[PDB]
């Protein structure tokens, strides 16, 4: 039966691990997958995670499955957390949250549902864009579209491009948005232009997906969400796909959530119903740690403040990085100016180097970054900055 | 988008769940689901378990994610437990395995895997049967048929009537068998029925495909693979998805494994690429915190021991169960004789009762069991024997 099965494509991103534990060479920088490294370039466990680990260890006295959707409690706290303490998607009660395995999975999620209960039949991605995006819509059976994003040219957001890219998009079609700290550019819309495309999408009839990987990373927890409470301001309908990794650096214990906005309570609920069905042939329940975790930090006003201070020195760590990046490089004789770094925010930013000379930076230095010239900014110490720097400035 | 979306259907397993939580009548008996009780009525999370998250607690440094199939050590000591020690496949290396979100997410996966990378298009699943594995199958795009195997009459197994069910059986064609314990009728085939059924596997050309989720419920770890060894002695290739989430009570942190056979490493290596494609595009990476568990309890001599003996005294506890279930019938008056139920192992239990008389069972004493009539043996304790045989005698 598996005779002639044909070798799988690397994942351009995930790939990068594997050719990592494969080079020798003392000495290597890994820039490639978003994950967060401290000064010392490691990715620790943050103290907040710890101390409810502990709690739960103490605490829980059964495993007994969880139900299809996941910890209620976690459910309603990610929702706040989205849509803001009294917002009226809340008390009109229009939206429903299941706890997946992390964001991937509630993108999965998504997709499954809209594919055998909607009509829809394509999904916008921005490009550049996270190849996964693609790869996910695509297993469950619908059809990818893109839309234009990126200025190259002026290192900004070209939104003349972008909305004559999406004029395209027919009513029924989704939209795929980044809530912040778009992957890979680090370019966002403006709240203005948030607002511009709220209003632009309920006109031309698009559904609104939001994958809310980074909240707190661009500028804080409540202001990322500007864009998408823009929108849940104007729509009936909207999926929104979040992710607990980065931000509580819970990476391996995929935490991860799938909300659902309809009209009223009477259709959500009747269309949750279908998501559950969907969850069920998948992977049943969700893994319970992860979110336990989660839902005892935001229900915890001490933890909680912990958490967020931790998240806020993530934030700033990332850009100081940022900042001593820039100067690096000029010092160390840079060839242009990339002064145009500190306007991205989040973990990545797109460098702009070609795939040949990312190619060359791994093969000669060991600096590995994903071939679109997208590196991670959280994973530069004071330490690595000078070998970094003078590699790149050799490619130059 | 969502207006006209139907309410899905309750599932037959799950759904209970729902209508216990809705059910005041103090005094409600719970024989639905699978989970093992003590003589108190929980369903308490292991010793050893607490005892190997104290360790992680107090080891772990990063929560980084973990490869798309997962945790290496988790995978080795999976493929022991199921082939053994000095195993062929293992020397050989033709195994490999990838943790998975429960045992129900590795069916997912063999399930995505099959769709669209082999030739696959039947699957041949029992009746009685778990009803999950038809709609895992159907919505990954496979047909599913279905094998006689429960002698209704004789409460055993029929396996006249199964060899001349699986003739129809093309070759090519997947044949889904359960480890041990079959869900829900109890009854497991002999070794030397397991023998024939392997011969007979051969040389039609089935596609062996075993799902393992109460691994030691029956006789024990070892004695308990008899069956799936004797097929993994004559067989090139096959496929196991086994849980850990009842012989380890780790039900919610979703924790099972998909093993693939092949001929040799070469083969199953390239296809083993295939199915971490199906399982990217799914949830990425599976959780951390279950399996992490199951390696260090199994990797710890000290920590083994004491798990060993915590799943025997389950199993026993559930023996004893099984034979006060029957004589209490009895010695309530009960109308027919049960005592083919001591004959069946594993948590479930098929009482023969008829859809009407459960419906009635909960309607009217607030006890609960799938409608098929399968209970839950373990749910069973010294205190609710009585209330509960009492209203299974007034409904016969
Ligand atoms: C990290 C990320 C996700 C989700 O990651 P999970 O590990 O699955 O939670 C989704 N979208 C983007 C753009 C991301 O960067
Ligand atoms: C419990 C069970 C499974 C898998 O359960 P998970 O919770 O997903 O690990 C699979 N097959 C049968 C027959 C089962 O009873």
């Amino acid at each position: 039966m598996f005779e002639n099965i044909t070798t799988a494509p690397a994942d351009p991103i995930l790939g990068l691990a594997d050719l990592l534990r494969a080079d020798e060479r003392p000495g290597k920088i890994d820039l490639g997958m978003g994950v967060y490294n401290d000064e010392t370039g490691k990715t620790p466990v943050l103290t907040s995670v710890k101390k409810a680990e502990q709690y739960l260890l103490e605490n829980e006295t059964t495993k007994n499955y969880l139900g299809i959707d996941g910890i209620p409690e976690f459910g309603r706290c990610t929702q706040e957390l989205l849509f803001g303490k009294g917002s009226a998607l809340i008390n009109d009660k229009r939206a429903r949250t299941a706890q997946t395995p992390g964001g991937t999975g509630a993108l999965r999620v998504a997709a499954d549902f809209l594919a055998k209960n909607t009509s829809v039949k394509r999904v916008w991605v921005s490009n550049p864009g996270w190849p996964t995006h693609k790869s996910v819509f695509n297993s469950a059976g619908l059809e990818v579209r893109e839309y234009a994003y990126y200025d190259a040219e002026n290192h900004t957001l070209d939104f003349d491009a972008l909305i004559n890219s999406l004029n395209e998009a027919q009513a029924g079609d989704v939209v795929l948005f980044h809530g912040c700290c778009h992957n890979p550019t680090g370019i966002d819309p403006t709240l203005e232009q948030w607002q511009t495309l709220a209003q632009l999408s309920v006109e031309k009839g698009w559904l609104p997906l939001f994958d809310f990987a980074y909240q707190g990373f661009a500028r804080g927890l409540e202001e990322d969400a500007e864009g998408l409470r823009a929108f849940a301001a104007m729509h009936k309908e909207l999926i929104v796909a979040s992710s607990y990794s980065k931000n509580f650096g819970l990476y391996n214990e995929r935490v991860g959530a799938c909300t659902l906005v309809a009209a009223d309570s009477e259709t959500v609920d009747r269309a949750f119903s279908q998501m559950k069905a969907a969850i069920r042939v998948n992977y049943s329940s969700p893994p319970a740690h992860g979110a336990s975790v989660v839902a005892t930090i935001l229900s915890n006003d001490a933890l909680r403040a912990i958490w967020e201070q931790e998240l806020t020195d993530m934030r700033q760590r990332i850009q100081r990085m940022r900042q001593l990046f820039v100067n690096t490089l000029q010092e160390k004789g840079a060839n242009r100016d990339f002064s145009f770094i500190i306007k991205q925010n989040g973990m990545f930013s797109f460098s702009g180097l070609t795939k040949e000379q990312v190619l060359r930076l791994r093969e000669e230095f060991g600096v590995y970054a994903v071939a679109s010239g997208r590196v991670n900014v959280a994973g530069m110490t004071p330490d690595n900055m000078a070998p970094l720097c003078e590699a790149i400035v050799a490619v130059l």
